[PDB]
């Protein structure tokens, strides 16, 4: 029997720093007794190293005589993974949703459930079941596998299986929808203005069918759903949407997560510590603050403070309580296991790389072509790659050895790779201008062209150069073609994976027909 202090500490799931426990993370387990633990890249070196520290964080818990831990990370593939060191880099959802198949889903999301648990991670805040049914989505993008709920739902349910058959209690995000933004979330507070009857027919819909099936937890959206809520309240904070929406007429009755709360949806407008507490009262069961401890402390208290003062009821703190042991149950998260990781030890097979490999294969997508576009191998062939060089956690800065010119350059071709930045510097542009005078074959990879006005300038200006034959394959939104109306010949690949890379590259030098179908609109849909 659980202590009011325990019962609250329950509803945090907190990060930390570290690559073993810190301090931090010792006290938020046996002094706050936090219910669970969430991992960034700063808590991810190599396999052996993660399995080491889900192991000591449990063993804190369980030697202070706490509740094992929920241990969760952000790994949704493709273009929003935490650790690629070591484990398989597995196409993310828009890649997915390109190849049609919803059994590729279920085997991509079952090979990161099965490397996620064999490091005693148990929980994935994925998939995004979010329908990027606007091309201006700042946020979602590839996040989401497309633009209809009809290929939502049906890969989402089956990656939600392939999370869960391996251990791993899968998350559908964010709800109720997050995918006709034009603003993000981190930075503002987002309004879906659309009528009921457009929310249950899109947005709702997949998130009905991952119910329907079994979802062990559900993450909300800080976004504002006037249809649903007529106050100025996210869905996070609105018991319309969680009690009413979900629970009520969705019936859900597992695991509901607030996005992160220190994010400026939240923390600008309302503040971490009233923000969990509205959350709670809103429906939520799992308060997360992944970043700053002394906002994941200001949660705990002001939890605290909430039920000792009457705001919240006993009965309220155990209901949520009470869904959080059932999934600890269901995912045996008290289960150990023999160390079968030493330091260098990789979680890569052949077997799961070919397989992965055979995934993009079927993704990527020929949006424009004017007859023929395969390389000439006799001839140069001059490779832009772009690179992430300020991030964030949507966009990180996330180094990629296996670029389109590694590929081109195993199949025989004579490449000259040359990277610059997602907004390219002035002296990148020009250098990238003068060889484009020297090799007139030219592959540019952009990477949100859309959304960097230098680099869509500089793919227009090697557009309009008659020496120049220029092929276009996008690497992140496929949106960039929207702003690139002289580029002849485009493809999209929705990521920059090793996989994605290897396939593109099969397609440009003739080796592999394109199979993949534009899964989201390149223009908004209502
Ligand atoms: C809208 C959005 O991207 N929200 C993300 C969420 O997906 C992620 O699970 C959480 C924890 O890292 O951080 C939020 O910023």
């Amino acid at each position: 029997a659980l202590t009011l202090k325990q019962k609250v500490g329950q509803l945090v799931m907190a990060g930390f720093n570290g690559l073993e426990a810190s301090d931090d993370a010792r006290k938020l387990i046996t002094e706050d007794h936090v219910g669970g633990i969430i991992y960034f890249r700063r808590n991810l070196a190599e396999p052996a190293q993660v399995a080491k520290l889900s192991a000591e964080l449990q063993q804190i818990a369980a030697e202070s005589d706490n509740v094992p831990l929920l241990i969760s990370i952000d790994q949704e593939g493709g273009m929003v993974t935490r650790l690629e060191n070591g484990v398989t880099v597995v196409p993310g959802n828009m890649a997915l949703g390109a190849a049609g198949d919803a059994e590729l889903a279920y085997e991509a999301a079952h090979i990161i459930g099965s490397e996620l648990r064999a490091l005693g991670i148990n929980m994935n805040f994925a998939p995004s079941l979010d329908i990027n049914n606007n091309p201006g989505n700042p946020v979602i993008g590839v996040r989401s596998y497309g633009g209809t709920a009809e290929l939502v739902a049906r890969l989402g349910t089956e990656a939600v299986r392939g999370f869960q058959d391996a251990g791993v209690a899968a998350t559908v995000k964010h709800f109720p929808g997050h995918g006709d933004t034009g603003e993000d979330s981190h930075h503002a507070l987002p309004t879906v203005p659309h009528a009921r009857e457009r929310l249950d027919r899109l947005e709702l819909a997949p998130f009905r069918e991952a119910i329907a099936r079994g979802v062990d937890a559900v993450m909300t959206a800080h976004v504002l759903f006037p249809a649903v809520e007529p106050e100025k309240l996210p869905a996070t904070l609105s018991s319309n949407v969680i009690e009413g929406l979900l629970r009520g007429e969705l019936g859900y009755d597992g695991v509901v997560v607030t996005d992160c709360l220190e994010m400026n949806a939240i923390s600008k407008f309302y503040g971490v510590g009233e923000g969990a507490v509205q959350a709670v009262e809103a429906g939520a069961d799992l308060i997360l603050v992944s970043h700053r401890y002394e906002r994941q402390k200001a949660a705990l208290d002001a939890l605290l403070a909430a039920v000792e003062s009457g705001r919240i009821s006993e009965e309220r703190i155990d209901r949520s309580v009470g869904r959080l042991l059932a999934l600890k149950q269901r995912r045996a998260v008290d289960a150990g296991a023999a160390v079968t990781l030493s330091s260098g030890d990789t979680l890569v097979t052949d077997e799961k790389t070919e397989l992965v490999e055979r995934i993009s294969e079927k993704s990527i997508t020929l949006l424009r072509s004017e007859g023929e576009f395969t390389l000439d191998k006799t001839k140069p062939v001059l490779v832009v790659w772009p690179e992430v060089r300020v991030g964030s956690e949507v966009d990180e800065v996330l180094p990629r050895k296996e670029t389109l010119g590694y590929w081109l350059k195993s199949a025989g071709y004579d490449v000259n790779e040359q990277t610059i930045g997602v907004q390219p510097t002035e002296e990148e542009v020009a250098h990238i201008q003068e060889l484009s005078g020297q090799i007139s074959q030219v592959v540019v990879v952009s990477y949100n062209a859309i959304f960097s006005p230098d680099q869509a300038a500089l793919i227009e200006a090697l557009a309009a150069k008659p020496d120049v034959q220029l092929i276009v394959a996008s690497a992140r939104n496929p949106f960039d073609i929207n702003a690139l109306p002289t580029v002849k010949t485009f493809f999209a690949a929705y990521e920059n994976t090793p996989s994605a890379m290897r396939a593109l590259a099969l397609v440009l030098t003739g080796q592999i027909a394109v199979q993949g179908t534009l899964p989201a609109p390149l223009t908004v849909t209502v």
